[PDB]
């Protein structure tokens, strides 16, 4: 792998290295809000991470991720379009440089200040390697981040960061609950779509909700003070780390609310 989001590997690049980057249900996309349908056969959702157990953060190169143990069920996500059992395994995010674009959805063709991806993998398929060879072997929840008042869930997320600046570096984060990065409301809508970092599989039920969470600008700015480079090497500020709306296609977005 040698993609990025830098000038010369960004993601116009990545269909060279990974020809589903073309495909017909690649994410993320447009959310066009007047054509999305309501579907009263769609279920709550339910999130259930009381048991939820983080254990690490990892600074990928092109993210970082919180990881949890995923070797039982612990937090997992069902209902929704969802048939069966998702066990969550990391959250990450995409942000920008500036406020005015971060998100990989978009809502109108409006761009949020960044995006929270909660990851989950089918149980029927026994590991993640496994579930990514199919159609319904994950299911990412979407949460966007707008700039405004502090969400007092993310500032454990947000102090640890200086001690994982370089891609590589991880830290013990144990004990951290991924509940207080919720929205009020699980409104939202849902299409089929593919992981949108290589190897960009269309094994993803998204799920994005409607309503944004609310971050400080003060918060996001530590975010932006990331590196994509290893410790030591030329810095690059891990900012605009996103993926553009790529087309629909022949899919549907279904919209759990009225
Ligand atoms: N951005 S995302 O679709 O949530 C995602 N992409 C990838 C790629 C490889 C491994 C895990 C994930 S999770
Ligand atoms: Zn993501």
């Amino acid at each position: 792998h040698h993609w990025g989001y830098g000038k010369h590997n960004g993601p116009e690049h990545w269909h060279k290295d990974f020809p589903i980057a073309k495909g017909e249900r690649q994410s993320p996309v447009d959310i066009d809000t007047h054509t999305a349908k309501y579907d009263p056969s769609l279920k709550p959702l339910s999130v259930s991470y009381d048991q939820a157990t983080s254990l690490r953060i990892l600074n990928n190169g092109h993210a970082f991720n919180v990881e949890f143990d995923d070797s039982q069920d612990k937090a997992v996500l069902k209902g929704g379009p969802l048939d069966g059992t998702y066990r969550l395994i990391q959250f990450h995010f995409h942000w920008g440089s500036l406020d005015g674009q971060g998100s990989e959805h978009t809502v109108d063709k409006k761009k949020y200040a960044a995006e929270l991806h909660l990851v989950h993998w089918n149980t029927k398929y026994g590991d993640w390697g496994k579930a990514v060879q199919q159609p319904d072997g994950l299911a990412v929840l979407g949460i966007f981040l707008k700039v405004g008042s502090a969400k007092p869930g993310l500032q454990k997320v947000v102090d640890v960061l200086d001690s994982i600046k370089t891609k590589g570096k991880s830290a013990d984060f144990t004990n951290f609950d991924p509940r207080g990065l919720l929205p009020e409301s699980l409104d939202y809508w849902t299409y089929p779509g593919s992981l949108t970092t290589p190897p960009l599989l269309e094994c993803v039920t998204w799920i994005v909700l409607k309503e944004p969470i609310s971050v400080s600008s003060e918060q996001v700015l530590k975010f932006r003070k990331l590196n994509f480079n290893g410790e030591g090497e030329p810095e690059e500020l891990m900012v605009d780390n996103w993926r553009p709306a790529q087309p629909l296609k022949n899919r549907q977005i279904k919209a759990s609310f009225k």
